[PDB]
């Protein structure tokens, strides 16, 4: 028996010709999130409602609908109901949803709930923009030079979760097949050996890279960088790079720069020549620190995207305010990107900035760009005013310490 | 017919009871390296010779012996002789060797020559210390807080080079086996799909972690951090973490801190309690920027170690002066960690700091700690004096620009 309540007032968003049809009163599913989700989610709801109200003068209003996943789901639906089938159904049905951080249990063989949501809903784009907000305390000298957008492939790579435990019958079966049937000789220690599988496909790669290039065109960005470790992993990471460049050539008229390998893609709207290039992943983690201004849109595989998004967020002082979206062809799920921080849960203390900026991304995705712009403006003003939560304030002199809820108010005040 | 010349004066280092027996006149094989190897290698030879001469008053002297790998090997031994068998034999026979950067060709199905050397010689430790040298221009505000030592597992992980090309008979054979025999359902796109294998073993893990803990004890370090992505890759990365903690318990008397999971290991020489802890890899790339002082010795798998060593090097301004060793139970190969930078090759321009500090590590490994200390002192003085190569100088005001060879002289001058 479902415990979700469909709002009496509200219409569902629909999808036609690859375009969202968003009514003035859209029903938006939201997952509160565990731990500090109880603090940041109500701040997000208030801030989004204010931005919507101010932008469209009361003509538009979101009908929020609570749905369940994580620790709260077990309390609502019962033991071991960590991810109800209806949550998958509802997100797909209502097209656009948002969630706080999620608790994935240990000891019950349950894999990451975040990853489960991404994979089961085929949300193959993990979209993570990282920019600097003036006034944010940062560990680097020039965080303002960082303005990048990560397209992280969300459906393949070693995240597929194909692996077998050392000394298990399955692992030994796989290892025997590799050694005796594939003639594999390069497993250093075949005994007591865990095994993981890393897939990378042409279709998987190209749908991700296609979205990254379309984003660069739509938003007049300067370049798309394919980041990969293709010199060591030729047939997965290296193939990702090859297919990315091929896609730029075959679908976007990519032309060779100089003697290559970089390509230029002409923006059909602005005439700007978008550079398509590539960087080896370890070097890239250096280049984002040393030459951040040379990078813009980034396209990379699942694990590399995980690392890159964290590293970039840290450097701009944005560990706790990094927005994120998981986008597929039929629906999209925006998310707080930090953890659940249970020690602070319910103290109205932690930074709601991440889930709020994810909500900004959500509004933009819905075509409600005015409301989204108001959130960005409010976030810029509040941070610039040094009226901030403890995680910022502890690193600054002369800041005003705000509760989580109060920081939400400051954002609204600066819209 | 070998083109290596064994020095008439010189004795080979031997190994007894796991201890190097280094004579006063050791023969040390060296690989010049391709590209800028022609610049940095002679600077290294001069600097090492000066340090040895000054430390031991002419009682000791290295008999350098050139051996071949990379582009130079093809010119010495002929077409497609990129890595002669004798080079493997010689490094093993002479126990301690050093190399400049290597060119690995593209288009001939040759995998990384660096990786080949590590794997064929079973040099399972990639040892990369990263500290700050005062005066170095850095992109971060507090690089002096970074003083870490990376133990990167060098023999397993996705570096095993087990993989098959998309649409190849082999890949399809593997994919069929996975789907039909292992009942694998989580490959999103089984067609046009490259496949890689990720092994992690108990013996591989423990020999690496054992070296990391022994290093912490020997050098009175504060903690060993196991870095892994075990929440997603349970049976490889997660197993690495489990086996690392288990090793600390079973071999080093590790005791539980509080309610865990951190352990304390008592240094048998100093009484210091060494903390054994762990951090998820994406978070770790944040924590090295945000809380670098909380980290010391790091133990991690091959790919993560690749990324971590690059990220740390970048942050301390050490991209071009990061030392590295590849150490096994029978021999050790110290290396320039940067690339070959062919555009500057032969211009006496690039920074010899990396290969010089790798040589410092080499001398220390040989038990010639006085000579090693002189190199560290000379490097500290030269950099502090702002008498530096262009890669530093271009980022500074009021520095004196030195050629590669001149920077080597400055190091000697500051010993
Ligand atoms: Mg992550
Ligand atoms: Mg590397």
């Amino acid at each position: 028996e479902s415990k979700v309540v469909v709002p009496a007032q509200g219409k569902k968003i629909t999808l036609q010709n690859g375009k969202l049809n968003v009514p003035e009163n859209p029903i938006i599913p939201y997952i509160e999130g565990d731990g500090i989700g109880v603090d940041v989610t109500p701040a997000m709801l208030k801030v989004v409602d204010a931005a919507v109200e101010k932008a469209y003068k009361g003509e538009r209003k979101i009908s929020w609908m609570e749905i369940y996943t994580g620790e709260k789901s077990t309390q609502v639906y019962g033991q071991d109901v960590w991810l109800p089938a209806e949550t998958l159904d509802l997100i797909r049905e209502y097209r656009v949803a948002i969630m706080g951080p999620l608790t994935t249990p240990v000891g019950g063989g349950i894999r990451s709930l975040n990853v489960a949501l991404r994979q089961e809903l085929d949300l193959y784009i993990c979209l993570r923009p990282v920019r600097y907000y003036q006034g944010t305390p940062s560990p680097v000298k020039h965080p303002e030079l960082t303005d990048m957008v990560i397209f992280r492939e969300n459906s393949e790579d070693i995240y597929a979760g194909i692996e077998w435990k050392a000394d298990s019958a399955d692992a030994e079966k796989v290892i025997k097949f590799l050694r005796e049937e594939m003639g594999v000789k390069k497993i250093r220690f075949p005994e007591h050996c865990g095994i993981g599988i890393k897939p990378c496909s042409e279709e998987g790669t190209k749908r991700l890279v296609r979205a990254a290039i379309e984003y660069a065109i739509a938003n007049d960005r300067d370049s798309v960088t394919l980041v990969h470790k293709g010199n060591i992993m030729k047939f997965t990471e290296g193939a990702f790079k090859d297919w990315g460049y091929q896609l730029a050539r075959e679908e976007f008229g990519g032309e060779l720069i100089d003697g290559g390998p970089w390509l230029k893609v002409k923006n059909p709207n602005t005439g700007k020549e978008i550079v398509i290039k590539d960087v080896i992943a370890d070097a890239f983690l250096q280049q984002i620190l040393l030459r951040p201004a040379e990078y813009d849109v980034i396209a990379c595989m699942n694990l590399n995207g995980d690392y890159i998004s964290d590293a970039l967020a840290a450097q701009v002082g944005g560990i706790g305010i990094a927005p994120g979206a998981n986008i597929g062809d039929e629906c999209a799920l925006f998310e707080a990107t930090h953890g659940t921080a249970p020690k602070y849960a319910g103290q109205d203390k932690v930074n709601p900035g991440s889930i709020i900026l994810s909500a900004e991304m959500m509004l933009r995705h819905m075509g409600w760009t005015e409301a989204a712009d108001l959130i960005v403006k409010g976030m810029e003003g509040a941070i610039n005013a040094k009226t901030v939560t403890y995680d910022f304030e502890r690193l600054m002199d002369g800041a005003k310490l705000l509760k989580c809820s109060e920081f939400g108010d400051a954002i609204i005040e600066n819209m």
